[PDB]
């Protein structure tokens, strides 16, 4: 009904991508239906999906976690935080989209994926515009937290 | 830039019909920077003929004027109201732009939008294609629509 029942493909994709690319040992918590109208954080990414239903996948990182991801993927010494954040988080997001949609296809649901966007600025908010509930999955890592959100309508 | 025209048509039509605002389009250009900076943005993915995205980045002044117009000046919660009003505008820009694209032989599906708030945030499109930006002037300040296709 809410979409919480199909959280697994999104959670597994997120865990696998962050593990592989960043080595930050992501640990998902329990999915929940978001009751707040915003995700608040420091680096976010978002990518639309289309299919039998249309929706979106986002990830909102704490500053520490986004920095750790960028350092793990491109090296401890950060060349240009804006460009490297765009590139590293953008690739992570493309990979989460590809892997989550591959998992969904194996469950008989084909989705296409749009191009991601990366948002920066301390304490920005991102809000999904949808008639449906938004499902959030919080994560712990070795270097701070992030949350994955998705919706389908 | 011919491919920009459906996005300009949709933007101008939606803001006039829904928000009482007449945006004056400038010349589309290829972005040379890695970000668009602003106070309220919205973004919506598209798929089909190409995969891509449509975004809009507003100065605070312009975003407030759009939200007030759509809420009949009865803003009760700026966060919720911005989400709803800018979200609806973005949904309609996507729908109308894709209808105009279908008229030029390119069929696209649209994802659900997201609305971004926070003064001086940036949004960056993740693509190897060039990003096209269209500047607009209004009675309430500037905004820019960007899109990419790959």
């Amino acid at each position: 009904s809410s979409g919480i029942e199909i959280a697994k493909p999104f959670v597994t994709a997120t865990t696998n991508v962050l593990s592989t690319m960043a080595g930050i040992q992501p640990i998902p918590g329990q999915p929940y239906v978001k009751k707040n109208n915003v995700a608040k954080g420091d680096v976010s990414a978002v990518v639309g999906i289309t299919g039998h239903k249309n929706g979106s996948i986002s990830v909102t990182f704490t500053k520490q976690c986004a920095i750790a991801v960028v350092k793990a993927m491109l090296g401890d010494d950060i060349q240009d935080i804006i460009q490297d954040t765009k590139d590293a988080v953008g690739e992570v997001t493309n990979m989460i989209s590809g892997q989550a949609r591959a998992a969904l296809s194996e469950m008989g649901m084909t989705f296409q994926g749009a191009t991601p966007s990366v948002i920066m600025g301390d304490g920005h908010t991102i809000s999904h515009v949808t008639k449906s509930p938004v499902i959030a999955i919080p994560f712990k890592t070795n270097h701070g937290e992030f949350t994955v959100e998705f919706c389908l309508e």
